């Protein structure tokens, strides 16, 4: 047992290097997705950049996670990293739609480890998550949204002037 | 009757009265269209920027009558502020064909208080309203017709590309 | 059902629309007590110009609950607001009474909304209310009891004097 | 009942008052700890300024409890401030180790603190716990942490050159 | 005995425990009355900040003290810092003359102190509470008369007017 | 067949797809051995901030083989990044003597590549692994030997004063 270790269940010790790992995750998809729009044949320089960005933002999530369970007297205990479930994404809208998909999935791991917290009365773990996480993701997906929403009525995925002015006017 | 009161009919001070609640409830009608825009199924920032802006100009206009009513010694009488008539607001065309018709209303109420100020021989009265109100009224007027006339040309509201590329080119 | 919405109960939709219009209502309390001190009768600048910055405040408020209800994929709906209880509101002593029942009226509803986001283990809008309310509402309260003390112990409302000087010293 | 109070329970109230002594008392131990490496026949400076630092954050601690007792209408009774258990302190590892033992102990009392709130449905006490205690009180742990495993691995006390070089390189 | 002592008596170093004590509980003393002050029900805020200065005023000179009995090869010994006498301060003056009955006791300590440093034939003691003591306490005192008698003179504690007042012109 | 692919073996793209994954695989090494020394009973923090840093690079490495990919009309497949071999890294000397390693590794797969790219004549891709990291990598495993020599020389593992002082004189 850490020294410094207080009120930190096992339970929330294992959930947090869950999280880690699924942030990595979040990361690895994100830089998939970033590089395909980098393709030759695909061609779509914002579009890369934002998942690029998207990509180094799960990469501080975990760490800041790694930085809480140390913090905590807890240990870190990762895992492989799996590859993203797509190599070639498809088109813009393919790839935002498959964003908000992750996403919400990231966000439904963070609800379920802030039930857990709340379970086993740690306000500290209960407070960071909502500090750091929460507002973050909600921010996240509604952004996500925001852009399948105007890529579907702009003609997505269809149209390549679409995603052409896209990636040029809310990406660039 | 106050210490301040000269030549302010008791029509007049009724029709200021009636004039604040109309400028608030435009207020609340912009309000309104700003977040429909807002909302991640429709998602138009600058449509959104673009009516939270008036909404916060017919607050300062009604704000400015209440300072008119004290100047002249009448007695400002508030009434509910009235929900506006839609809560789903179609499209942006559909918007600034909605704050076309509310801004020639307002304008219409304008002309009447100037009337009104005419009639009862109210000289400062008359040029309050000229000064602040009609012509902000005809350019706010000229300019919604000017978004109307655009988004039509351009294929509104059946092309979603339409919408998208006034919300950058025009409203951004 | 928005892509946006996860983990968002329609109780808490519904309460979080309520909350929308207490704001307003409470702006529009503020903005009667404002232009009530601004009268040639009452003539306290001060009063005047606090009130409109509480009014103003709770705009503010009201339009943040709007975005976050955007956020969640909650759909906005607006009703009336309601004219203030009062037309004239007495004295600055008063009205700061008023202030105060108001603010802790808005409070408890404030404390019910988090009650009903606990309850529904919605912990981003727990968060939210926590975040950007509780401790304004707290801070607020405060503040006017203080005022209330301090216009007391001055002889207020029948020392025009102690209005007079609480609008300077304190207000100013 | 004061004019402010609401929704702030009598035990929470109490609660408080003995927050604000044990926080007090941290302060005066520390307070101790500092001086003690004052000494001439101690003589680690650095020491001294770290613990002396801590006390008046622990001090700060307080005062803000004090304050928030206030914002919430509660009334502070204030209790003698109890002389640490120690005198002499013995060396840098020794104290560090003490520091380490209060920090839990102060951190303990904050938990069954936010327990407390929690368990009286009050959010707003619960979010001042977290904003302003909980993480400054992990982090002061786990500082404390390095700083006890670094002197131990150095071969603190019995190394007067490791408490000599600690107080250069990680407290200078 | 400490390698660094020299013309230093035991009565002196056991003094200069006792004044340490002394000094802490005027901090704390002072601490109480400006908390009171930030009460809702008495709400003079630089009757608060003024007491605040003047707790943390009391504290450096405990410090001053810590670092003498260091300095001159003395150890220190921390006794309970007692709880004031009071938790309801009453009004302005009130605590203003408490306040001139607590400087007018330390600083019969602080000759008391001077006069024994003299009878032990101790310059070095004597020059020190001359530099930082004697002078700073006469002077606290004279400022502490000269509230007391303006406060009396404008009527207080009766008129609630006169403390508010006092508070804004000669606190603020 | 890429519309930009010119000289540019099957092998080498399928080479430069292994790379990208020992590259990520590396990052992940470092990430690893970085936290390590966050951890309360390590507690190093020269070390974690030196490896974090490697750990970025290696990402970088990988991101700009991602681009080279993409630039020579290649696709990038993305494989599982494997977990490191060890949780626990032991001692700062230790990880070093576990960089050295891997630095190593990480060259032979370099060198394999640069042969590979000589044996299909690919001057390009000859030049790119020159340029952006032959030089890298030699400099990379010259700094870890300096380090490593440097621990043994000042008697780690067995001295923690010994890594104490490397981190705070050499990586800090
Ligand atoms: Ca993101
Ligand atoms: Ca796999
Ligand atoms: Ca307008
Ligand atoms: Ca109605
Ligand atoms: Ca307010
Ligand atoms: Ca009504
Ligand atoms: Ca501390
Ligand atoms: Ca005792
Ligand atoms: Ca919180
Ligand atoms: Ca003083
Ligand atoms: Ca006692
Ligand atoms: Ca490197
Ligand atoms: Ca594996
Ligand atoms: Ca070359």
């Amino acid at each position: 047992t850490s020294q410094v270790r207080q009120n930190y269940h096992q339970d929330s010790e294992a959930a947090i290097n869950r999280q880690i790992n699924l942030d990595l995750y979040a990361s690895y998809v994100y830089l998939s997705m970033s590089y395909y729009f980098d393709r030759d044949d695909v061609a779509l320089k914002n579009f890369a950049k934002y998942f690029l960005h998207q990509s180094h933002e799960e990469r501080e999530h975990a760490e800041k996670l790694m930085k809480l369970q140390n913090q905590r007297g807890g240990r870190i205990f990762l895992q492989d990293i799996q590859k993203p479930d797509c190599d070639d994404w498809e088109s813009g809208l393919n790839a935002m739609e498959c964003a908000l998909h992750l996403d919400k999935n990231v966000n439904q791991s963070l609800l379920e480890l802030h039930k857990l917290a709340t379970d086993k009365n740690d306000p500290h773990l209960c407070d960071f998550i909502e500090t750091h996480y929460l507002n973050e993701q909600v921010k996240a997906i509604k952004e996500l949204g925001d852009h399948v929403t105007n890529l579907r009525k702009m003609g997505a995925p269809e149209s390549g002037l679409a995603e052409y002015l896209f990636d040029k006017h809310t990406l660039g």
